[PDB]
């Protein structure tokens, strides 16, 4: 969160 990451995050 707040739709933040392309490869490696949570997501997030």
């Amino acid at each position: 969160w707040v739709i933040v990451v392309g490869v490696i995050g949570v997501i997030g």
